[PDB]
């Protein structure tokens, strides 16, 4: 049902590096209907089956799911060169967005994003699914008012960590919404790594004196009260996405009344 005809699909640019190979956009085309831009993971290492199972898992992970905020597969070529086949988000990764449009972006679209995430989140904690690397870097940007989670098949990332994750291991939904707090930082931050300067091992021992992240500059106070909350040292003390996403769409609403 997902397996697509490499014949149907032409590769153009080179529009990012993935740990298993280029990724390229380009376009899946079929007689009757668009011209649908795509993006083409490759693998360059496919051949060795381990590689490839390791590969392919994203694809099969990404096809459970089905929400405007999450990046959709459109399929797979199996045969090697294995390719996935997903929604092109012309924007590209979050991070450079941000930096790149640092002094063009309103706050308002910030928290947007942030909001928007939210409810991809909501909706993952909804089908029990832990994502495991909630980050800026694995965000994706569809238009100027659209983000879009992609992140499956995964990784170290200790700076955006839950502690419970970094010393036991531990991945859960409340460890989620520790990342989704430094998502958020990160994206208030316009795409500023956490704890940049700091080693490894520095943050880990900070975290557990009570220190954080600081406010970033223009953020409102409300929603660095948030962020806060994701940050409960305690996991069972951190919101869940149901009232983050409520509360997001509350502090969203105040920033575009706060210039009206
Ligand atoms: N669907 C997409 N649309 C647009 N650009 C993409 C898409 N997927 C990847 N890219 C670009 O290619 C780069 C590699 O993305 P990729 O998801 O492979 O990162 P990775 O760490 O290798 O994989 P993962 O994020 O699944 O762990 C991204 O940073 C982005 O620049």
């Amino acid at each position: 049902d997902y397996e697509i005809q490499r014949e149907r699909i032409e590769l153009g640019r080179c529009i990012g590096e993935g740990q298993f190979g280029d990724v390229h956009q380009g376009i899946y085309m079929s007689p009757e209907n668009p011209a649908l831009a795509v993006a083409i993971k490759t693998c360059k290492n496919c051949t060795s089956d381990s590689v490839r199972e390791k590969f392919l898992q994203e694809a099969l992970t990404m096809r459970q799911f089905d929400h405007p905020h999450i990046v959709k597969l459109i399929g797979v070529i199996t045969e090697n060169p294995v390719w996935i086949i997903m929604e092109l988000c012309t924007l590209g990764e979050l991070r450079s967005f941000l930096q790149v449009r640092k002094y063009s972006l309103d706050l308002a679209s910030l928290i947007l994003y942030a909001y928007q995430l939210s409810t991809a989140l909501a909706y993952l904690e909804s089908k029990r699914f832990v994502h495991r690397d909630i980050a800026a870097r694995n965000v994706l940007v569809s238009s100027n008012d659209c983000v879009k989670l992609g992140d499956f098949g995964l990784s170290l990332p200790i700076k955006w960590m839950a502690p419970e994750s970094i010393n036991f291991r531990r991945f859960t939904s409340a460890s989620d919404v520790w990342m989704f707090g430094v998502c958020m930082w990160e994206i208030l931050m316009h795409g500023v790594k956490p704890f940049q300067g700091v080693k490894n091992n520095d943050v880990i021992g900070r975290i557990e004196n009570g220190e954080r992240l600081p406010m970033p500059p223009n953020c409102p106070p409300t929603l660095y009260s948030l962020m806060t909350k994701c940050w409960a040292y305690d996991p069972s003390r951190r919101p869940r996405f149901t009232e983050l996403k409520a509360q997001l769409s509350t502090i969203l609403e105040e920033e575009k009344a706060q210039q009206e």
